[PDB]
């Protein structure tokens, strides 16, 4: 019902407390990380009440998905079945009685774009199974896409910069039309927000950003949609967390 996604790969040593009170002051039904690493650990979460799903990256330099729920899941999937994909860690999904819950972290394409191919084929298998999926229950998909899908997202498309390029904001836009729904675009539709920010120098507290992190649900769950923000205040990470609250 309350639903939050984070890219916690800031996440470390003190900072650990920005997290820790963040899930403590509140009370989550649904909790997804990406790029988790070592300060966090399921021991934290499970004192809490909370069902740890960990999907750690096998491969070296690379941070997996971790998931943490008060509901418990009729079904957990780890991956989407590729395993280019599945080796960085990069999807675990829910299966609750309403929707699956599909915890993403896309691939960033590199700012050499080495790696804007391997992004848009995981833009595809993703699309793949969230249609496989939404054949059964209606879909929530939440994470870092990567992408800043509009102008209005940060920043004017760039065919040489990771997350602005044509392709990227392209399928994001072809993922809507296939009948999805941008939660905090559909309630704030003319709201300029980010979520994330370099690390460096004086961007974040000028707040020069990007959105790259969305919860977009089914068409089916439209009237659903209570709630939906990004908690730009909540530190420790280059992201900032987002919620979506449903009825």
């Amino acid at each position: 019902m309350k639903i939050v996604s984070w890219n916690v790969n800031g996440i470390r040593a003190a900072l650990k407390k920005n997290l820790i009170d963040f899930i403590e002051n509140n009370m989550f039904e649904v909790i997804m990380f990406q790029e988790t690493k070592g300060d966090i650990v399921p021991l934290d979460f499970i004192m809490m009440g909370y069902e740890v799903i960990s999907f750690p990256a096998k491969r070296k330099g690379y941070s997996g998905v971790m998931t943490l729920t008060k509901i418990k899941p009729i079904n957990v999937i780890k991956g989407l079945q590729i395993k280019e994909f599945d080796d960085e860690g990069r999807t675990v999904t829910l299966e609750l009685k309403d929707f699956y819950v599909i915890n993403a972290a896309f691939p960033r394409a590199g700012d050499n774009l080495e790696r804007l191919d391997f992004k848009l084929k995981f833009n595809n298998e993703i699309e793949n199974f969230v249609l496989k999926l939404r054949r059964a229950k209606p879909v929530i998909l939440c994470g870092d896409f990567n992408i800043a899908h509009q102008n209005i997202d940060g920043a004017f498309s760039d065919p040489t910069i990771p997350g602005l390029t044509p392709q990227e904001r392209s399928w994001f836009s072809h993922f809507l039309s296939l009948g999805f729904i941008d939660t905090f675009r559909y309630l704030h539709p003319n709201v300029r927000k980010y979520s994330w920010w370099s690390y460096m120098g004086k961007a974040r507290e000028k707040n020069l950003g990007l959105r790259l992190d969305y919860c977009i649900v089914s068409e089916e769950l439209k009237d659903r949609i209570k709630m939906a923000d990004i908690l730009i205040d909540i530190q420790g990470s280059d992201h900032a967390p987002i919620i979506l609250e449903l009825t």
